[PDB]
């Protein structure tokens, strides 16, 4: 909705002059949209710029105040003759790198040999997140990459891959909400389920999201690491309790041979026992190491070679 201008040639960049002056930023002209930049240099190819139609970076030209303004940026791509792409699904395009971005009409920069499937919002916008795509999940990453007072944009929109965390994030992450880890095999695909990763077992259950402390999976107690989610075995002293978990990683309840010493792990919590306890009716007495007494006394009391109590 911008008229009465016209399109100028001048000094190798192109601007669209109107009653004598420079448009600047987004302006919607003649079916298509357009960005010139803070100074009017029509742009082409991948911009990471702020997003459009709040009427603040909208329909300015060089002779009219630019306000003070936090409008988050975004990924977007515009013909070669300055038309952006409205996409709202998917296009692909020359992958942007390093030296194909924020360029303007008239300056001179190679077309990428390599080319990407680029995921859009509904308001033309290179999207991030989850995207569901042929059956699987997908991660464009809603992040570029951080360096000490540096920033990387690059990375934003495009399919992540290996372990990511999915942090909440707007013009900047928002460390109170939660941030899940996941993982990308090779060609993006999230996993679910049982998954062995750099010679460790995780779990990923259905929604993707790695798994943290205990964990009942199909009838079973898993115990994955609190912090870094990989599947723990053998004995394990937690919450000030000792738990003995399979090879498997399943956690044992019931009588446990260690070699040649018995363990009793707790039926309902499967905590190892200490002290007296009883069994079926039966009495038994385990020493401080959860090791069962077998034939012998223990403060007057006797024991059989099953460590039952004996009159
Ligand atoms: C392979 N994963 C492990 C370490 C790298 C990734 C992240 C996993 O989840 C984590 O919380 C780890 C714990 O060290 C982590 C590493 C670095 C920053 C934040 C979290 C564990
Ligand atoms: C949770 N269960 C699944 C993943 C671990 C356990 C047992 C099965 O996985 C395995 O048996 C794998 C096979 O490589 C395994 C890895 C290392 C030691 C023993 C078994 C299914
Ligand atoms: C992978 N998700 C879409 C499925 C679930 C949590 O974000
Ligand atoms: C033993 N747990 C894993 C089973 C239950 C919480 O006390
Ligand atoms: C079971 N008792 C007879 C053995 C010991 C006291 O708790
Ligand atoms: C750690 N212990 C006391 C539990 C068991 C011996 O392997
Ligand atoms: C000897 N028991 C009581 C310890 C274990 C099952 O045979």
């Amino acid at each position: 909705n911008t008229t009465g201008g016209r399109f100028v040639d001048k000094d190798n960049r192109k601007y669209y002059v109107k009653d004598d002056h420079k448009a600047i930023y987004w302006h919607k002209i003649d079916g298509k949209t357009y960005y010139f930049g803070d100074i009017g240099e029509m742009v082409v190819g991948w911009q990471y710029l702020e997003i459009p139609g709040t009427g603040y970076r909208d329909n300015l030209f060089d002779n009219q105040p630019v306000n003070e303004i936090g409008l988050q940026e975004k990924w977007y791509y515009f013909g070669q003759d300055g038309a952006l792409l409205e996409q709202t699904d998917k296009q692909v395009l020359e992958a942007k790198t390093s030296e194909n971005t924020g360029k303007v009409y008239g300056e001179q920069y190679p077309l990428s040999a390599e080319k990407r499937t680029y995921y859009f919002d509904n308001n033309y916008a290179v999207k991030t997140g989850w995207i569901y795509e042929d059956g699987n999940w997908y991660y464009l990453n809603k992040l570029g990459n951080f360096g000490d007072d540096s920033y990387n944009p690059l990375p934003i929109g495009e399919v992540a891959k290996g372990w990511t965390q999915d942090f909440h994030v707007t013009i900047d992450i928002d460390r109170s909400k939660p941030a899940p880890w996941y993982y990308l095999d090779a060609s993006g695909k999230m996993l679910t389920d049982w998954q062995k990763v750099n010679g460790k077992w995780y779990y990923f259950g259905s929604s993707g999201s790695m798994a943290t402390g205990w964990k009942y999976v199909r009838g079973k107690w898993y115990y994955l690491d609190n912090k870094n989610g990989d599947m723990k075995t053998g004995w394990q002293y937690l919450g000030n309790k000792w738990y003995y978990l399979r090879s498997s990683g399943a956690m044992v309840t019931g009588w446990y041979q260690d070699g040649l010493t018995w363990y009793y792990l707790n039926a309902g919590n499967g905590d190892m026992k200490t002290g007296w306890f009883q069994v079926n009716g039966k009495w038994y007495y385990a020493y401080s190491s959860g090791a069962l007494a077998v034939n012998t006394t223990v403060d007057g009391y006797s024991v059989n070679y099953n460590g039952e109590w004996v009159q």
